[PDB]
């Protein structure tokens, strides 16, 4: 509350560390469905169904331009990429499996870097 604060967690490396995680996600072999925005002209149904499209390149641009206020808003966008994927793709598809794999990969890096 006012003049009553928990001890100050050092957040000075968060930007660099989120960048490294995102590099690792970018370079994973199963990243290909997620590297670029889904082409809304060429994928029927996507525009209407997926209310907030997100992809790695859009996260990278947001990161690099100070559009994440903190590490939680960065995690929310990464998770959005996978939630979108699950919304549109059957589990039993290459893209559906890619999404599950990437989410797992991300959540472990997240816990190990920050928890």
């Amino acid at each position: 509350s006012m003049s009553v604060k928990k001890p100050k967690r050092d957040d000075s490396k968060d930007l660099a560390l989120c960048s490294m995680i995102l590099t690792e996600m970018e370079t994973h072999e199963d990243a290909w469905p997620f590297l670029l925005p889904v082409n809304l002209k060429l994928v029927p149904g996507y525009k209407k169904v997926i209310k907030k499209p997100m992809d790695f390149s859009t996260i990278r641009e947001k990161l690099s331009s100070g559009q994440y206020p903190n590490l939680e808003t960065f995690a929310l966008d990464v998770r959005l990429v996978f939630d979108n994927c699950e919304t549109f793709n059957e589990d039993d598809s290459d893209i559906g499996r890619a999404g599950h794999n990437m989410r797992k990969y991300f959540e472990k890096k997240w816990t190990d870097t920050f928890k």
